[PDB]
């Protein structure tokens, strides 16, 4: 019945320590433009999305019908509730139904170093219950703690049905949400986080409910 965590809302990244550049050149994609303004350009064929690059829109041979620049035009689905979540505080859900391999969100936050990240854990989120922080890249984690966006708010399962993805857009790698596998309205979102967050030496009680949860989140 606590209410929710204070934060401020972030728009993009912060970039306080480094920053997250891809050793990347995107965009010379083979793929062939089609004709009709609805049939989209790009699809899985595409080469930049089979190495998770965004096309550039300056550059695609599809230039304004290709459907891989989801996370630089913040293509994000317009239909999240953050809610109750019996026995794991606030979740996310979505109200529409998704279709797997579909994009959420974008996971936002202060794009920092992995020691400045620890010294954080020391000086300030030694009192926490609840942790707010991916790995994103050689040494560097998104810390939402502090400013980040409602994709804070998405819980932990043994069995999820969503995934984060490292992406490199324009140079810089980005983390979405994606779908793993469609799921209709109400449902709510999660991913694991041992894959994808960032560890804490404090154990917690895992409540997925999965047959095979492992009992502990981390
Ligand atoms: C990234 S925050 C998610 C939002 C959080 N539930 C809240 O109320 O702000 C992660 C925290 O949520 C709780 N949590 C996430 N998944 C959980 C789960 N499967 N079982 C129990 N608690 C969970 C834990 O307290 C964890 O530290
Ligand atoms: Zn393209
Ligand atoms: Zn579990």
């Amino acid at each position: 019945g606590a209410m929710a965590g204070s934060y401020k809302k972030i728009r993009s990244n912060v970039y306080v320590d480094v920053k997250p550049l891809s050793g990347y050149e995107a965009t010379t994609c083979n793929c062939k433009k089609p004709d009709d303004d609805t049939r989209k350009g790009c699809v899985d064929d595409c080469l930049n999305r089979m190495i998770f690059a965004e096309c550039s829109p300056n550059t695609c041979p599809c230039g304004e019908q290709c459907c891989n620049q989801r996370i630089q035009r913040h293509e994000w689905v317009q239909c999240l509730e953050r809610f109750r979540a019996e026995e794991k505080g606030w979740g996310i859900r979505t109200k529409e139904p998704l279709k797997a391999g579909q994009f959420i969100i974008e996971y936002l936050g202060e794009v920092v170093s992995e020691q400045e990240f620890r010294n954080r854990m020391i000086e300030q989120y030694h009192n926490h219950s609840d942790h707010y922080c991916l790995n994103l890249d050689s040494g560097m984690v998104i810390d939402s703690y502090r400013m980040g966006n409602e994709a804070r708010f998405i819980n932990h399962s043994c069995d999820p049905n969503c995934e984060m993805q490292k992406w490199s857009v324009n140079g810089v790698y980005r983390i979405g949400l994606y779908a793993l596998k469609d799921m209709p309205a109400g449902t709510e979102l999660t991913y694991d986080y041992n894959f994808h967050s960032f560890n804490v030496e404090k154990a917690q009680l895992c409540k997925c409910g999965f047959e095979k949860c492992r009992g502990i989140i981390g």
